[PDB]
């Protein structure tokens, strides 16, 4: 079954918790930059979701291997995000598009050379397990669909993305599970439901660590540095989620 897979991928894809530590040129803040930057262009070229969270993914795994120098930083979001469109798109936009984003920042030829490196570091893996295939499998559990619930999982489950500390910290299925839970409980007073707890094993309890990480990111979030998810999860295709304004307690 597609969920222990899931569960087994994701220890297996999961980037070193305190890489950032040993890199000698690179912060937390430099990365919380990038990857709004990625949001902002998975917007233009109107990419899915999930490329973006794979292309997280990969810029994590390939940081918990290699030394990068900022000058490079953004060449390394860009290969991420070229590799990622290809493994997930369709129609996934070619390397001159990519070119074209970073302002001419980097040639195609640079481009090319570190979709090569990031593949060669990622041991040729694209296939992991991101927030948003958990999402896909709880919303199955979700009586009756609710699509604001929806969105407002997925809004949370991308703000994650942003800060590496504390997130590493966290495997997909535990963010997506708090992400769930509370957009559950913020659009209808429900709680993570009981078929879950089954299915997963997670518990409210268990759950705890990454719900008060990921409820004071939420409360916080309209005074982070940046902005692009929740300019994203403003509009209609969102149903505004963004706007919405957090649940002021848990009663955990």
């Amino acid at each position: 079954d597609i969920h222990t897979y899931l569960r087994e991928m994701e220890v297996k894809c999961k980037p070193k918790v305190g890489y950032m530590k040993k890199q000698p040129d690179i912060t937390n803040s430099m990365r919380a930059i990038l990857v709004d930057w990625l949001v902002e262009v998975g917007e233009e070229y109107k990419l899915q979701n999930e490329t973006l969270h794979l292309a997280v993914n990969y810029i994590d795994r390939f940081l918990s291997s290699m030394s990068v120098l900022r000058g490079k930083l953004q060449l390394v979001g860009t290969a991420a995000m070229l590799l990622a469109s290809k493994f997930e798109e369709i129609y996934p936009p070619e390397v001159a598009e990519f070119v074209y984003i970073t302002d001419d920042t980097y040639t195609k030829k640079q481009v090319l050379r570190m979709e090569h490196l990031v593949l060669k570091v990622l041991a040729f893996d694209l296939a992991a397990p991101t927030i948003n295939q958990f999402l896909t499998q709880y919303f199955l559990h979700q009586q009756p669909a609710n699509c604001k619930v929806e969105s407002l999982a997925m809004f949370l489950g991308e703000l994650s993305l942003i800060d590496a500390d504390p997130y590493l910290k966290y495997l997909p299925s535990v963010i997506a599970a708090a992400a769930f839970h509370l957009a559950l409980y913020t659009v209808t007073g429900q709680s993570w439901p009981e078929s879950l707890v089954q299915k997963t094993g997670y518990t409210l309890e268990t759950l705890k660590p990454c719900l008060l990480d990921l409820h004071q990111t939420y409360l916080r979030a309209p005074q982070h540095a940046q902005q692009s998810i929740r300019e994203k999860y403003k509009n209609s295709k969102y149903h505004g989620v963004s706007l919405l304004n957090p649940p002021e307690t848990l009663n955990l």
